[PDB]
C-alpha cells in the first residue's frame, strides 16, 4: 500500500497485536501481579521459540535474502540462556523445560519457514519478535526490575548489547523493510504471516496463563 511496508505491517497486524498485548498473562505480569517465577516460565518458552526463529533467520540470511535486515546482533537465544542460568541458578532448566502446545505450533511453523527458506515469511516473524523487543522491550525490563526486583544481569534479553543508538536502529530497520524487493504475492504472504506471528504469540501467553 501507499506508505511502504513498515506502515502496512503496523496497520495490517493492528488487531492481532492488540489481542496479544492484552492477554491476561502479560497484563498480570506487567502490573506486578505475578512474580519472577512466571517471568522465568515466559523466558523458558521464549528460549524455545527464539532458538527456532534464529535457525530460520540463519537459513534465510545464508540464501542472500534481506541480509542487512537480518543483523546477527539481534540474536537472543544465547543471551536468553545466560539469563535463564541466572534466573534458575543453574543450567538445570535445559533438561527440564518443555514446549507448551502453543510453542509447539509456533516452533513447527518456524521450522517449516527454515526448511523452505521462506524469506518473506521469515521477515514477518523477525518483525513481530525483534522490532517488538527493540520497541517495547525496555518497558518490560523496567517492570520486571520495578515489580519483582529482577537483577538487570538476568534481563540481558532486553539489553541488545552491540546497539548504542536504539532509536536510529529502529528507524533504519523500518527503512530496510521499505527497501525489500517484494512481489505482490510475496508481500501478501509476508503480511499474512505477520498476523499469524502475533496469533502464535498470543496463544503462548494464553498457555502460560494456564498450567501449560
Ligand atoms: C505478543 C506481545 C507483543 C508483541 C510480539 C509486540 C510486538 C511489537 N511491539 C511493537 C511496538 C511497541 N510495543 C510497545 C509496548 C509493549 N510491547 C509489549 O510486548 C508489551 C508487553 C508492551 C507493554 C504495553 C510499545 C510502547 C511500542 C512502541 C511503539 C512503536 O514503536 O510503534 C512493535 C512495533 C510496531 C511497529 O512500529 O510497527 C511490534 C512488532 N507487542 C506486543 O505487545
Amino acid at each position: 500500500a501507499t506508505a511502504g511496508l513498515a506502515v502496512e505491517l503496523k496497520q495490517s497486524t493492528a488487531q492481532a497485536h492488540e489481542k496479544a498485548e492484552h492477554s491476561t498473562f502479560m497484563s498480570d505480569l506487567l502490573k506486578g501481579r505475578l512474580g519472577v517465577a512466571e517471568f522465568t516460565r515466559l523466558q523458558e518458552q521464549a528460549w524455545l521459540f527464539y532458538t527456532a526463529l534464529e535457525q530460520a533467520v540463519d537459513a534465510v540470511r545464508a540464501s542472500g535474502f534481506a541480509e542487512s535486515l537480518l543483523d546477527p546482533a539481534l540474536n537472543r537465544a544465547e543471551v536468553l540462556a545466560r539469563d535463564l542460568d541466572k534466573l534458575n541458578g543453574s543450567s538445570e532448566w535445559r533438561s527440564r523445560i518443555t514446549a507448551s502446545p502453543a510453542v509447539i505450533d509456533y516452533v513447527n511453523r518456524l521450522e517449516e519457514i527454515r526448511d523452505n527458506v521462506d524469506g518473506p515469511a521469515l521477515v514477518a516473524h523477525h518483525y513481530v519478535r525483534y522490532l517488538g523487543d527493540l520497541s517495547g522491550g525496555q518497558v518490560i525490563a523496567r517492570m520486571m526490575q520495578r515489580h519483582y526486583g529482577v537483577d538487570p544481569e538476568a534481563l540481558g534479553f532486553y539489553h541488545f548489547e552491540g546497539i548504542a543508538k536504539l532509536k536510529v536502529y529502529k528507524d533504519e530497520y523500518r527503512e530496510k523493510l521499505n527497501n525489500l524487493e517484494l512481489s505482490d504475492e510475496q508481500r501478501e504472504h509476508l503480511l499474512k504471516e505477520a498476523t499469524d506471528a502475533f496469533v502464535f504469540n498470543h496463544q503462548v501467553f494464553a498457555d502460560l496463563g494456564k498450567g501449560l
